[PDB]
């Protein structure tokens, strides 16, 4: 992807033979000329398709093109200062000038940039492209991989005819025969990604992959997505309509990997909606990772994030006070159930405050008048659906700061000194808070 320039000389690097590795003019329409990170420490000729080594980790000697081998400690470099290239561990480094010589100097014939930029070759890493269907259960591309005598750096077509772009999870296909499709933008490609009806919002179901829930994100980011969050009714039912056949666990979004707060969702997304297993999400340490379950009718269960499953990704009036175009106003005189204050707001011509952003949640701590004892009532509730947390006003669920085991009552409240929520039931007397457009 990438050539080796060096500043000193004005020039590249060229692979001449699989045992002759020099320099010439700086072309970058050269295959010999090219080479890609195929792993973190290992550099790998794009002609030849293979890697460059040394013989040994002693001083001056030839660097050529060795076989691409995963343990070979003579294939490992790594960048140390800037544009200083070793080989990992001894400090021998990518010395120049006919073949390139290994070499303890660290001169400008030692230091070499990337042509066309002013960065070290580390800068444009190696990224692990974690494969598709197939049947190597979404394990990373590994090149380069041999298929049908032929070698290949990057993701092919070939032994087909459909152009979906593929690539070997080992180094020998024709011997293991483990393939998996690329996370790229293929000819076709519309056919893993189920388009939503509605929200016209794109899901990608990989049920028969098996990787944990940091490698299960990673896949969905390298794709240009993220990790499903459920915000919906119809979002959940869509999707259990669709798993209906599947009946091994399935990665989501939803987490508690942050020490500070409980579950959230790595989308960022409100935690609006609840569809937990009987007897989950359940008290044990480090399973902070929730899976679905289509098998166990399309429910949460949180697990050991390390586990490998498959996963899913997706595409004013008087005595108001106002606040970003709305008008509030805090009672505390008589204090009311939640149906019942509720009506008292609609007959005043407002409604149960609705929150929406951070900024109007601080708005009514900090300068409303609230009290860090208080427990006002709020118009979130899922009375009418359950599980499903609606506003009252109709208004949209954007932003949801619950409380430590909160939502643990179809009805929620203001309580504690940050003013975070809780759900608690429907018919205890309290203070409410109140919403009117101006």
């Amino acid at each position: 992807q990438f050539l080796i320039y060096n500043e000193d000389h004005k020039r590249c690097v060229d692979a001449v033979s699989p045992s002759a590795v020099q320099t010439a003019a700086c072309n970058q329409d050269a295959e010999s000329q090219k080479f890609r990170w195929v792993s973190e420490s290992q550099i790998m000729s794009v002609a030849f398709k293979l890697c460059l080594g040394v013989p040994s980790k002693t001083d001056w000697v030839a660097i050529t093109l060795y076989a691409c081998d995963s343990k070979s400690e003579f294939q490992k470099w790594e960048c140390k200062n800037d544009t200083l290239l070793g080989i990992k561990g001894e400090d021998l480094f990518f010395n120049y000038g006919k073949n390139i010589m290994l070499y303890k100097g660290s001169g400008l014939w030692s230091r070499w940039k990337i042509y066309g930029t002013t960065d070290n070759l580390c800068s444009r890493g190696y990224e692990a492209m974690y494969t598709l269907l197939g049947n190597a259960n979404g394990a990373t591309c590994a090149f380069p991989f041999k298929f049908e005598n032929k070698w290949y750096a990057d993701c092919t077509s070939a032994g087909r005819s459909d152009g979906w772009l593929w690539c070997g999870t080992t180094t020998d296909y024709d011997t293991d025969k483990l393939f998996g499709y690329c996370p790229l933008k293929f000819e076709g490609s519309e056919s893993l990604w189920n388009k939503d009806p509605l929200t016209s919002v794109s899901y990608q179901i990989n049920s028969k992959s098996a990787l944990t829930w940091h490698q299960a994100r990673k896949s969905c980011q390298q794709q240009n997505a993220e990790l499903l969050s459920i915000t919906e009714i119809h979002e959940q039912t869509y999707l259990t309509g669709l798993t209906s056949s599947l009946t091994s666990g399935l990665w989501i979004g939803l987490n508690s990997l942050s020490f500070n707060s409980g579950w959230q969702w790595s989308d960022r997304s409100p935690f609006r909606y609840l569809n937990w297993l009987p007897g989950s999400p359940s008290a044990e340490p480090g399973k902070s990772c929730v899976s679905l379950n289509p098998g166990k009718n399309a429910k949460w269960e949180n697990l050991e994030c390390v586990q490998k499953l498959g996963y899913i990704c997706k595409k004013c009036p008087s005595q108001w006070w106002p606040y970003a175009g709305h008008c509030y106003k805090i009672h505390r005189d008589e204090k009311k159930i939640q149906r019942d204050a509720l009506t008292t707001c609609r007959k005043e011509g407002g409604d149960l405050t609705s929150i929406h952003t951070i900024e109007e949640l601080d708005f009514i701590i900090s300068q409303l008048g609230y009290e860090p004892n208080d427990e006002l009532w709020i118009g979130l509730n899922d009375i009418k659906i359950q599980m499903y947390f609606e506003w009252s006003d109709g208004t949209p669920v954007t932003f949801t700061k619950w409380l430590r085991g909160e939502p643990s009552e179809d009805c929620v409240v203001m309580k504690g000194k940050d003013g975070y929520w809780a759900d608690r039931g429907c018919e205890w007397p309290l203070g409410y808070i109140c919403k009117m457009k101006s």
